């Protein structure tokens, strides 16, 4: 087991995707006028909880990626990145709260497979992955929240 | 041999760049775009596509049931992560050199990964080259989609 730079730098560099998709992102009278609940964070901690989340969970997908039968964990974690991928433009892009609901559960359910599968395989790499199941349960709580606290308008149908 | 748990979690994958396509239908801005005369019609991009997904799913689980098989998958989590960014920036900000950027490293994501599935499988990286050639197609189209554009803000 060893500090492997190009694995690390590679599940690194595939991070450059969600953190794209924040960085896009702009100040939004929308999200600023949303209802939120007392436990929401200020807008300034995401993008450095989210850098923190990409640097352990590359780290924990470079140690499995060293050990035999670590097939199943590495499609997991493909899983899970795509997701949490996918999830920022649909709510703050397309504005379509419901379905993002739905996108960052399917995020969650991959994020804990692939968490129980490191666990399986090296349990430093389960640990490195137990923030950010922590995290993505703040996620998905704050977007089913902003749904129940607002009004949402319809979306395509 | 066949490995459906790998295959069905791949496909699965496969869902949110999928996703991408179903909540964001070619516009009537995409539409209205300058086109390149090689432009295909708007059929031919789902059909692509949901091959593709097929194809990469079946290649990768031939590859993660292999000994050392982690680098390929490393660059296969990478190629898909770009992937489901594209289509988002492309057609839903409609920031069109930003999607070239996105685009460009998908591209050395699908390379790269083509070429690690080739060194452990050959079959695997055979299924991956309509993949590099398709991405080598939907970045010409990107570059074009600007080049023929220029005038317009999100072009730039
Ligand atoms: C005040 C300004 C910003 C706010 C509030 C912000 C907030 C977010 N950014 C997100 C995505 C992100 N923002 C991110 C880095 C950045 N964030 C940025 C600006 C902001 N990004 C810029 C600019 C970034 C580029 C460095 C990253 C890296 C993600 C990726 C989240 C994910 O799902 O991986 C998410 C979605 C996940 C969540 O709810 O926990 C929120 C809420
Ligand atoms: C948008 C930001 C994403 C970064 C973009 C850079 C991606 C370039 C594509 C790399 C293709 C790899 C080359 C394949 C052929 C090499 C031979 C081989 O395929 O086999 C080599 C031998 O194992 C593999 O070498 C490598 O692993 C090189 C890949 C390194 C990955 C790039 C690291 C970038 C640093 C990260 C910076 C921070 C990112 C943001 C943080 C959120
Ligand atoms: C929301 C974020 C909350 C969490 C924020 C945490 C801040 C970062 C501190 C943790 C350092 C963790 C160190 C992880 C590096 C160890 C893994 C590694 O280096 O392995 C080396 C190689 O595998 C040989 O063993
Ligand atoms: C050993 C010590 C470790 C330190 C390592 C570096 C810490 C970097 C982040 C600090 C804040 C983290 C929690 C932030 C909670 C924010 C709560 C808040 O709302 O504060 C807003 C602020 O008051 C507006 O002026
Ligand atoms: C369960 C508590 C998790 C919630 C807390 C979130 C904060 C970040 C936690 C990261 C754990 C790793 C940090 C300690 C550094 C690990 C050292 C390492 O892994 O080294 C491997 C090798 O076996 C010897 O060096
Ligand atoms: C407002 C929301 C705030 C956040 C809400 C809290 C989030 C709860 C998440 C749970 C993470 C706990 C995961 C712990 C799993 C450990 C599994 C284990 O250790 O298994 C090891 C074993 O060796 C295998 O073989
Ligand atoms: C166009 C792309 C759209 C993406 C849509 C993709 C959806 C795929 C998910 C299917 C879940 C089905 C769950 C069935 C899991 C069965 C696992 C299994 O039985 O595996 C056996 C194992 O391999 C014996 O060794
Ligand atoms: C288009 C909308 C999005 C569609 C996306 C659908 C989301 C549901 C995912 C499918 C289940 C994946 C099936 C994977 C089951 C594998 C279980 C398994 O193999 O367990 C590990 C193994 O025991 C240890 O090696
Ligand atoms: C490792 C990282 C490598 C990948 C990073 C690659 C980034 C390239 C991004 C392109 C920005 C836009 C510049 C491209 C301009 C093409 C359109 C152009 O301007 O056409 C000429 C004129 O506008 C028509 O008359
Ligand atoms: C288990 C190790 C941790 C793993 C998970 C890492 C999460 C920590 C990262 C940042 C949270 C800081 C933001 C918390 C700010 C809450 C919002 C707030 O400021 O509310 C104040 C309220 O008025 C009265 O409490
Ligand atoms: C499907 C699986 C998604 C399971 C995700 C579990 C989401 C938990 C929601 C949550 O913990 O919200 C925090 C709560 O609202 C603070 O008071
Ligand atoms: C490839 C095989 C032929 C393509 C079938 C075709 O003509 O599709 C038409 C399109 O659906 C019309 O909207
Ligand atoms: C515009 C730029 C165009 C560049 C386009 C090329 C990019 C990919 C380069 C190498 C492909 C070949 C990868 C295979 C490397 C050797 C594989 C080998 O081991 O053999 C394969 C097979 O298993 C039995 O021959």
């Amino acid at each position: 087991m060893n500090m492997d730079w190009a694995l690390f730098l590679t599940f690194l560099a595939a991070c450059g995707a969600p953190a794209t998709t924040g960085a896009l992102l702009k100040p939004d009278e929308w999200y600023d006028n949303l209802n939120k609940p007392w436990w929401n964070p200020p807008r300034w901690v995401f993008p450095l909880a989210w850098t923190s989340l990409y640097f352990l969970m590359s780290l924990a997908a470079m140690r499995v990626a060293q050990l035999e039968g670590s097939g199943q964990a590495l499609a997991f974690y493909a899983a899970q990145l795509a997701f949490n991928t996918l999830w920022t433009p649909v709510f703050f892009g397309m504005k379509r709260m419901a379905t993002a609901l739905a996108v960052v559960m399917v995020m969650w359910l991959f994020v804990a497979a692939t968490m129980w599968a490191f666990f399986q395989l090296d349990t430093w790499a389960g640990v490195l992955f137990v923030p950010y199941l922590i995290w993505a349960t703040a996620t998905t709580g704050l977007n089913f929240e902003a749904m129940r606290l607002n009004w949402n308008r319809p979306e395509a149908r």
